[PDB]
């Protein structure tokens, strides 16, 4: 039992010596996987713009829509039904990275976002924006409805799903969540009922970063806890669905999910983040500096401008660290199919016309 | 030593139970890595075309060159020094996936090929072509010279280098090498000195594949053995560097490296292949059916044509299984900088003009 059981001895020596191999092999693999995913993201865009035309609700059966033409997968055209105007404006055709048909599904739209969730997990900053005139589809796209949840809820589910997988690869993740609203260039903490003076200040240990004073920050326990935090904030956003839409339809909602990945037994951390934004309505009548300046910032980033004026508004200043270089931005342009919206519609599609144009 | 050494007992049980985990984890990783690499390849092209202008040799110090302009990294322009002609043809400007300046290095050109070597290892078929008029740079690009080796030698080194890494991931690779020459629509086995009737026939167990009768096939032992097989074939290609260039400058050299990856303890094989081709000179005076038909095939593949006439020539028929769908093609357009070559030069760059044009 000495010169007989030595077989069940160095066996561990050979075993453990083979485990460490695989381990370092797997870690280097992930490394290469991560880098390839980013090359794909970089190749696909980094700042992409999608178009989404929503279908008419049941209660709008009698609301006239203009004529829509879907050219392939990324070009859409619309023509006023006003024969007078139509023959005085000429073709209204626009292209985007992708055009989502009114019959497209919520799942259809997440297929475009999910790859970016992985990026956040790899340490990249992501920004998802929903743009458009009040009633175009912004909130339905980000939040969705019970029988058809949108981006945010799908992000939570996928996020905790990937964090699980990461467990068997070393790496443990913590999610820090904040929820805020910007209305008239003033910030509001959607997780508190006691408002304080919230300001966007220069991070203490990084002149290039930022932090918001007096915002509630919760480190998420699990999916349900985040679902609750989200429902709480949605309920506190109390966007005037009753009276005075001048504050609901005129304010931005920003949800930030800071993702911190830690890997003990190999040191090194990984800090990423997901910024989901339900923007203020873009229709025409400060109250909309942030949205105006956000438009400038995005277009500027697209024109590879040497100097971007982020501090120009509350919203751009808040997302500055997530609009950087390696940062990835996804901008959904929500649009209504109604003729009485035509004017506001080309205005929205024209933004995307300033995008691909550069 | 029974209820005391049980610690060095189930330890292996826990150990081995943890190794299998990592293993399956690593295999699935590679899987994802492989798929990402292919999405990158697909996004970059699949059939790309590069341009390479060689510098004048020392013994050509007095050979007049036309004027060359390098626009960014992928657009080149040339203007005849004949003032009469220049003002009668208009701009000669072309774009490629990448333009290699006459000062570019052999390393510079391999950076474009190496990613494709990985693809072959992942089970994809790759084709590398060197195109151009006699003296433009074809052979120097593929073979190179002692102090500056080209593509082929770099492919061998990188190939055996990656095969080594694969060892610690399961997967064992065998390399099957063949070397042939096509001159007047006749095949020649470059590893034998006893010529037989070599024909391109329909593979026995796959109406869509092919095989060449009577070609020497060697399963490579190691890098040196392949280096030898290559030097043997290069020496047998005896391309008329003496007299009658009408057979050296008029024939194609094709080197195929069939890569078979086997993974015991997970079954499943992986068959890929690398086809390195030194084409026949494209200058003007059958003797060049293969090169003419190869041009048609490539352009057709680019135009996503429903039916490609591969059997139209010996060379296209031989590469048919490696010009398929998932197949990746890289075509280098070798070009001389001399004024006395101007005519043949736009002819070469114009091929690439039919490429990006579609
Ligand atoms: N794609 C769609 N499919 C079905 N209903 C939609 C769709 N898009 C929007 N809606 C509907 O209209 C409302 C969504 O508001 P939204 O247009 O997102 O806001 P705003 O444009 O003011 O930001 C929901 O009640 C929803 O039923
Ligand atoms: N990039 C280069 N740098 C230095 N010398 C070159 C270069 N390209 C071609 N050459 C030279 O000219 C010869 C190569 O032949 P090549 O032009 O490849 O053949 P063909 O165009 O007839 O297929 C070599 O002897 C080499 O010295």
């Amino acid at each position: 039992l000495r010169q007989r059981t030595e077989e069940l001895l160095r066996c561990n020596e050979q075993q453990a010596a083979e485990l460490e191999t695989c381990k370092e092999q797997l870690f280097q693999s992930n490394m290469e996987r991560k880098e390839l995913h980013n090359t794909v993201m970089d190749l696909r865009g980094n700042i992409r713009v999608f178009c989404r035309i929503r279908p008419p609700l049941e209660s709008e059966e009698n609301r006239m829509c203009c004529t829509w033409t879907y050219h392939d997968e990324s070009t859409v055209e619309l023509q006023s039904i006003d024969a007078q105007a139509k023959s005085k404006m000429g073709q209204q055709i626009f292209s985007f990275d992708q055009v989502f048909h009114p019959l497209s599904s919520q799942s259809d739209i997440f297929e475009m976002v999910s790859p970016l969730i992985q990026s956040a997990l790899d340490g990249y900053n992501i920004c998802i924006f929903a743009y458009g005139q009040t009633g175009s589809g912004k909130t339905y796209t980000m939040d969705g409805v019970p029988e058809s949840v949108g981006v945010i809820p799908r992000t939570v589910d996928l996020l905790f799903d990937s964090i699980r997988g990461y467990r068997n690869l070393g790496w443990e993740y913590e999610i820090k969540a904040t929820f805020l609203e910007i209305y008239n260039e003033v910030l509001y903490d959607l997780l508190s009922n006691e408002q304080k003076d919230m300001e966007i200040r220069m991070a203490k240990n990084n002149k290039n970063d930022i932090y918001v004073s007096n915002i509630t920050e919760e480190t998420v326990l699990d999916p349900n806890h985040l679902r609750h935090l989200m429902h709480t904030a949605k309920m506190n956003r109390a966007t005037a669905s009753t009276a005075g839409n001048e504050r609901s339809s005129r304010s931005h909602a920003v949800t930030k999910l800071e993702l911190i990945g830690r890997h003990a037994e190999k040191q090194e951390i990984s800090v990423g983040s997901i910024n989901l934004v339900d923007l203020a309505g873009s229709e025409s009548p400060n109250i909309n500096r942030s949205l105006s300046e956000l438009t400038n910032v995005i277009l500027a980033l697209l024109q590879k401008q040497d100097h971007i004026p982020y501090r120009n508004s509350k919203l751009t200043h808040l997302l500055m660290p997530s609009l950087g270089g390696n940062s990835k931005t996804l901008m959904f342009i929500n649009v209504s199919p109604f003729q009485d919206c035509f004017q506001e519609s080309v205005k929205s599609l024209r933004f995307a016309a300033s995008v691909n144009s550069c």
